[PDB]
């Protein structure tokens, strides 16, 4: 089997993806953000406190024929940006783009954070990062695609993000309409339960490219570019009137500039952000400081490679028995 859906920004500035998914018996349609950097798939309902709600369409369990509560499963999740949700849990059918499961884990918020309430156009999340991370007790649950894996044509499933514009997650199939040139494979670490794999290097717009590993995750549920301090600063410099603002929180540019493209590498081929990717707009209503898309990893951990990068090309997400990275150009 196949599964094919298109995947469509949130917002003028691409903030966030979502993508249609049909849960439950009649279908009920849900607009997922869909998540390579968690694994619970979570969603708006008819259980969630009603402060909490401002605009999302719910799932309700009651309506569901097929809707099954898991016995004494709850679940409860912390993202990197602050955010949070937690709830019970249904199994249901649960469907994207053609492709269905039966008896998926769909996870019923109780309590969502201020974030998710004051983002009118996500109903929810669907992680697709390994099933380890899966935050179900006592009885850990499995992803979407886990659930689908053996079902699929092929063990994978692809993200084309679109920049300001709509574009596609495939399952079990790769589309070789949608990408140029080859499409290079990469090391994979599941140790983290992550996309988790190692960039080569990287180039400033028409810049010597520097060869050094970056170790780093493959995450579709984040929104910007996260590298470390040293890649960042020298990203910047080229960019008149760019500055770290320790009271914005980040790296900050004048909206009147055009900026350079950043490149990554992928083994000896290479992913070219184009500069009008990492414009996030103004800082606040009205200002002519803007937001960059490029920002420091240095607080978080680990290197994040969100959907500023991820949109600059066509990335396979290979679950086969050694799970593996694919990236091509398009
Ligand atoms: N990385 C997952 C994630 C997805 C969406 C949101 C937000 F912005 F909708 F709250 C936060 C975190």
């Amino acid at each position: 089997s196949t599964g094919s859906a298109t995947t469509t920004p949130i917002d003028s500035l691409d903030d966030a993806y979502i993508t249609p998914v049909q849960i439950g018996t009649p279908a009920q349609t849900l607009n997922l953000d869909f998540d390579t950097g968690s694994s619970d798939l979570w969603v708006f309902s008819s259980e969630t406190t009603a402060s909490e709600v401002d605009g999302q369409t719910i799932y309700t369990p009651s309506k569901s024929t097929t809707a099954k509560l898991l016995s004494g499963a709850t679940w409860s999740i912390s993202y990197g940006d602050g955010s949070s949700s937690s709830g019970d849990v249904y199994t249901d059918t649960v469907s994207v783009g053609g492709l269905t499961v039966t008896g998926q884990a769909v996870e019923s918020a109780k309590k969502v954070s201020s974030s998710f309430t004051e983002d009118s156009t996500i109903d929810g999340l669907l992680g697709l990062a390994f099933s380890t991370l899966n935050t179900v007790s006592p009885t850990q649950q499995k992803t979407f695609f886990d659930n689908a894996k053996a079902s699929l044509d092929s063990p994978v499933f692809t993200a084309d993000l679109g920049y300001h514009a709509p574009g596609t997650y495939n399952f079990g199939f790769i589309d070789t309409t949608a990408y140029t040139g080859s499409i290079t494979y990469t090391a994979v670490s599941t140790k983290q339960g992550f996309w988790e794999w190692t960039s080569t290097g990287y180039a400033v717009g028409s810049g010597t490219f520097k060869s050094t590993s970056i170790d780093g995750i493959a995450d579709t549920g984040t929104t910007l570019l996260y590298l470390p301090a040293t890649v960042v600063s020298a990203y910047w410099a080229q960019v008149s009137g760019a500055k770290s603002s320790s009271s914005v929180g980040g790296y900050v540019f004048p909206c009147s500039a055009t900026l350079p493209s950043f490149t990554f590498g992928v083994g000896s081929a290479r992913i070219v952000i184009p500069g009008d990717y990492i414009d996030f707009g103004p800082i606040s209503t009205g200002s002519s400081s803007c937001f960059g898309g490029i920002q420091s990893s240095a607080g978080i951990g680990i290197n994040i490679f969100g959907d500023v990068a991820l949109k600059a090309a066509f990335v396979v997400f290979n679950g086969a028995t050694t799970p593996t990275l694919g990236f091509a150009s398009k």
